[PDB]
């Protein structure tokens, strides 16, 4: 029951994730190995308890190497369900998006911001249920009902909100909303819209100018495109919030393959 076998390498952060199988129960758990920041990731992980967030089981430091025991997601990365230049079937994208929102609402509800939402950090279990993963950049943005503004520039360029690049301080929530919009764009088009949302990035200027006849926008149906128009808004104070995303026409459209 307490004896585990490392059977296969799952991924690398960095910098390796291995699959551990219990010799008695045959239960599986993912083991994140870090050479050996991490202390914080463990503290935040201990707070997490939601169906759309990778569950944290425990940790073990055997010297300069730290071990994190996590809920195994046999479906792998959402990234790998995205066909380059195509995306995935709209009903599948919508279901994953609903699940992503549920996980994000949960984190924000407990005062946690992930800060690095992207398909490589969204995993799938055996039933294709989405699980938010990789809390190495996550931080507290609300404590004792008091919000703290962020100032650290972090994340992954194609997914980061424009205010992160332009402002000294910014609200946490709209940044996570923005990255979810970039994820939705990738799922529906199989391509990222820009290298970064900077004034010098032509693709970002094109979006700001509403040239939706260009890729990746041209590949996206008007309905989800209308939602993206509300999410990928430059001014974070004008950007759609999650409660309003839940009211969006596409978000509530019945879809079937
Ligand atoms: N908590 C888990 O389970 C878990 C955690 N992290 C993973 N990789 C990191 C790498 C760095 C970027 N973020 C994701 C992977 C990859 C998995 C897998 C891979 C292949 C197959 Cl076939 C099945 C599962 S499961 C898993």
């Amino acid at each position: 029951v307490e004896d585990w076998d490392l059977v296969q390498t799952l991924g690398e952060g960095a910098g390796e994730v291995q699959l551990a199988v219990n010799r008695v129960t045959e239960e599986a758990v993912a083991v994140k190995i870090v050479d050996m920041n991490i202390k914080k990731e463990i503290c935040i992980n201990k707070m997490l308890n939601h169906e759309n967030v990778v569950k944290f089981y425990g940790h073990r430091r055997e010297g300069n190497i730290q071990y994190l025991f996590l809920e195994y997601c046999s479906g792998g990365e959402l990234f790998d369900r995205i066909e380059p230049d195509i995306g995935m079937p709209e009903p599948d994208a919508q279901r994953f998006f609903h699940q992503l929102m549920a996980g994000v609402v949960y984190l924000h509800g407990i005062g946690i911001t992930h800060r690095d939402i992207k398909p490589e950090n969204l995993l799938l279990d055996e039933r294709d249920n989405l699980k938010i993963s990789d809390f190495g950049l996550a931080t507290v943005f609300r404590y004792n009902n008091r919000e703290r503004l962020l100032n650290k520039m972090c994340g992954t360029l194609p997914y980061v909100a424009p205010e992160l690049l332009k402002r000294r301080e910014f609200h946490a929530e709209p940044v996570d909303v923005w990255s979810c919009g970039i994820v939705l764009t990738a799922m529906l088009a199989g391509e990222l819209p820009w290298d970064q949302p900077s004034d010098s990035c032509q693709e970002y200027s094109d979006w700001k100018e509403k040239k939706t006849y260009l890729n990746p926008w041209k590949k996206i149906d008007s309905a989800p495109l209308a939602l993206l128009h509300k999410i990928l808004v430059e001014n974070p104070s004008a950007r759609i919030t999650i409660p309003d995303i839940k009211k969006d026409r596409w978000y509530n459209k019945p879809l079937k393959k």
